[PDB]
């Protein structure tokens, strides 16, 4: 259901937030990434 | 660049987190949504 494509969305966000952090180099980009990580965990409880 | 498709990703996440919160009804789903919102704002400073 939703959870499953919401889960994948979180995975792409981390992938593209990773390729973006490497380059851009805005520390807040790394901050947004620590979050997406926790979103995955919380998603993991439904 | 990345920022632009990272921005759109955040928009879809909120759209699908909204349709998912309405239904599922897991309060943490609303918590993940208040976040995606701030990610948009922080994204807005690059």
């Amino acid at each position: 259901d939703y959870l499953r494509e919401l889960y994948k969305l979180e995975q792409q966000a981390m992938k593209l937030y990773r390729e973006a952090s490497e380059r851009v180099g805005d520390p807040v980009l790394a901050k947004i990434l620590e979050d997406e990580e926790k979103h995955i965990e919380w998603l993991e409880t439904i």
